């Protein structure tokens, strides 16, 4: 028989094959930095030094026969291409009339980005998140950021993934209009003019390929010269733990929706459905695509963009265009892919979508059901309140009254049940909705008992300014605090304050506030309470479940009660 093949491991890549090429060590454009092929090109070197070489050569992988080609002297380099990633077994035999011989197998790796070549991720969850049993059929969403890696110290093997459904992915931006990126301030606005370069107006990229797929993670086993790193081979990883798992790219958000407000051209629409096949075909752990436009018709970060006529029936035809490239999707790989949105839950954002005719191309609509109040003004209020306080004026919670001026109100109350209600009566389907959960709180300070018109409640107080804090505080922007943060320096594990904060709950409203009397600082977020109400509110209504921004800013607590007054529900999944 021809001698054995002796394969030359370094004069094959050590094996390792990656269906997708990844720069690494710089920053450019996104097509320079992301090249995705169909097929993994195998090339692997081996050589006969005695004996006779034979004619022909087979490669196996686990035993099975993948590829056949002409052994050419010496040293024969066998060259084929190969679509499933996985670790495989590969042995090569060198044949000819007289019998075959084959070389002692090797492990082979073909990456993909599916995970197909990786093992379930090895979690590090804090052990404040519990288990439960809730029905499967439930809702249970959550946002995790990419930035969340730096200072936030959070990465994907945190996250509490058995208690999760659906993970949205925190944010893909659209190359384009963007100006609302600079009030972040630092690299963003330039890192994004650096992924856009050489990439069509209205594509899709990634923001940060570090934190998406070069940087190293000891934890999950990464090395320098691994082929995918990041975030991204983190998801592909759990979800190889977590099969069930929806993992889907958030488009958008408050400061990347700039580029949405051209969608009123068709053309521009279709660059961006076509942007999207691409990138669900290039990065496989993901489900579907999630739209999250702030919003159409305005009123989000870009004072001078929204057309409340246009955006509405823009953002359906894109949902429609967007569902029949997913189909065509489905076509193809023979898997499920999800269509999603977060959408605002004030009236004066629901009235400028006809959601009756979006919604049936949609599995779901997250509803906002947060962000009410806020330290952008000095008007004290509930940000994630389900009913209208006690705070408010007759005839505010409906909007028939009117202001403390004599002017009339101009809609409803930003509360949840206006917003779900307003979302019901136009014929959204209930199964779609998935009811918002806030991981933070937004706050003022300045709000002393003096400028309480009533005594008994903070929400009634004027406010100087925003809240202010360090980010050890959880407070990583002035106004705004983590729900861990909340909890470790006001109110304390049995939930009675500390650091001279109390805490309250508006029990109309189903919202809780933590207020420290003599520097007049006052947060509302949810709690506990508040997210019991929020999950008996749903199964009360038959809605689809329940989402939450974001998971980084939890210490668990507020998972756990998403679940726990889920308890006992089930719904119908939309078809
Ligand atoms: C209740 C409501 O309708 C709001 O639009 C909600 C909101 C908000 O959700 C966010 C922000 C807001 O400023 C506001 C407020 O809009 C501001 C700017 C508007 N153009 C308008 O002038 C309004 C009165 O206040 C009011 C943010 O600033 C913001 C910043 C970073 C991330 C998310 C956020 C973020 O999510």
């Amino acid at each position: 028989a021809p001698t054995a093949p002796s394969i030359d491991m370094y004069g094959s890549n050590n094996l390792q094959f990656s269906k997708i090429e990844l720069a690494m060590e710089t920053t450019s454009g996104y097509n320079d930095m992301v090249k995705y092929h169909e097929l993994a090109k195998i090339k692997v070197k081996f050589n006969q030094w005695s004996g006779t070489s034979g004619d022909t050569y087979n490669v196996y992988f686990d035993g099975v026969k993948v590829a056949t080609g002409a052994i050419t002297g010496s040293q024969t380099t066998a060259s084929f291409e190969y679509g499933q990633g996985g670790l495989y077994q590969m042995e090569i035999e060198a044949c000819d009339a007289t019998g075959c011989s084959k070389s002692a197998p090797v492990e082979i790796t073909i990456a993909d980005t599916d995970g197909s070549h990786l093992k379930p991720l090895t979690m590090n969850v804090d052990p404040n998140n519990k288990s439960y049993n809730t029905d499967p059929s439930i809702v249970m969403g959550t946002y995790f950021v990419e930035w969340g890696i730096y200072g936030r110290d959070y990465t994907v093997d945190n996250m509490p993934v058995d208690n999760l459904t659906h993970i949205l992915y925190g944010f893909i931006p659209i190359c384009g209009p963007n100006e609302s990126v600079k009030s972040v301030g630092g690299n963003s606005f330039n890192a994004l003019q650096t992924a856009c370069r050489g990439v069509n107006d209205y594509e899709v990229v990634i923001h940060d390929p570090w934190a998406a797929y070069q940087k190293s993670f000891p934890q999950a086993g990464h090395e320098y010269s691994t082929p995918i790193k990041g975030n991204y081979a983190m998801l592909m990883a759990l979800k190889q733990r977590n099969p069930d798992l929806k993992i889907i790219p958030s488009i958008g958000g408050w400061t990347l929706s700039d580029p949405f407000y051209d969608f009123v051209d068709k053309k521009n629409r279709d660059t961006f459905v076509a942007s999207v096949k691409k990138f669900l075909k290039t990065w496989k752990f993901y489900d579907g695509v999630d739209i999250d436009w702030e919003f159409p018709g305005g009123g989000g970060a870009a004072a001078d963009k929204g057309d409340p006529v246009n955006d509405g029936p823009a953002y359906i035809a894109l949902m429609r265009e967007l569902r029949v490239m997913l189909d065509e999707l489905e076509a193809e790989t023979g898997r499920t892919y999800e269509l999603t949105s977060a959408i605002g839950v004030g009236y004066d954002k629901i009235e400028d979508v006809d959601y009756a005719d979006a919604v049936q191309y949609m599995d779901y609509i997250f509803a906002m059901t947060y962000d009410f109040y806020g330290g952008w003004n000095n008007v004290p209020g509930h940000q994630t309140a389900l009913y209208c306080g006690s705070f408010m004026r007759p005839g505010q919670c409906d909007g028939g009254g009117v202001d403390e001026n004599g002017e009339p109100y101009k809609g409803p109350a930003y509360t949840a049940d206006n917003g779900i209600q307003l979302l019901l009566a136009q014929g959204v389907p209930a199964n779609k909705l998935v009811l918002g959960t806030a991981m933070y709180g937004r706050g003022w300070e300045g709000v002393t008992p003096d400028t309480l018109t009533d005594p008994n409640d903070p929400m009634t107080g004027t406010a100087t300014g925003k809240l202010k804090g360090s980010t050890a505080q959880g407070v990583w922007e002035d106004g705004v605090i983590d729900y861990k943060g909340i909890k470790s320096f006001m109110l304390g594990a049995n939930n009675t304050g500390i650091n001279g904060f109390e805490y309250g709950y508006d029990a109309q409203a189903e919202a809780p506030w933590v207020w420290n009397r003599s520097t007049g600082e006052l947060i509302t977020f949810d709690d506990h309470r508040s997210v019991l109400a929020k999950g008996n509110y749903a199964k009360s209504l038959g809605l689809a479940g329940l989402f939450s921004w974001e998971i980084d800013a939890d210490n668990g607590d507020i998972l756990n009660a998403m679940h726990e007054g889920m308890a006992g529900g089930v719904v119908t999944p939309p078809n």
